């Protein structure tokens, strides 16, 4: 877990679909500006598939973890064609940049 270190690592990952809070468009992935006690489905001004729609829990580290190691684990119907990433301590370092990012 690190904001540093994550600062560059959201981006390189997925930012081409996605934003944090500025600049980046509603292209194929809806600007996370609210993580973390937010829902799932219920993004703002953005066109996500009923799958995601039908998932309807707070976001949060914990149910990140699971999403980022294999998001076909949980809501695979979903026009998300995410690959994957590190394993354990990425559901650390790329959270440690995003709950900075929602919130401060
Ligand atoms: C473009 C090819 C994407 C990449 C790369 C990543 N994401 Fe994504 N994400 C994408 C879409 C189209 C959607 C909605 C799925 C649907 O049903 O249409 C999402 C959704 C998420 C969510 C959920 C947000 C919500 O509205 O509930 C999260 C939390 C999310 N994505 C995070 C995320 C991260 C951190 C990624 C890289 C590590 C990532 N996404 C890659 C499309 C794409």
């Amino acid at each position: 877990g690190d904001v540093e270190k994550g600062k560059k690592i959201f981006v390189q990952k997925c930012a081409q679909c996605h934003t944090v809070e500025k600049g980046g468009k509603h292209k194929t992935g809806p600007n996370l500006h609210g993580l973390f006690g937010r829902k799932t489905g219920q993004a703002p001004g953005f066109t996500y598939t009923d799958a995601n729609k039908n998932k309807g829990i707070t976001w949060k580290e914990e149910t990140l973890m699971e999403y980022l190691e294999n998001p076909k684990k949980y809501i695979p119907g979903t026009k998300m064609i995410f690959a994957g990433i590190k394993k354990k301590t990425e559901r650390e370092d790329l959270i440690a940049y995003l709950k900075k990012a929602t919130n401060e």
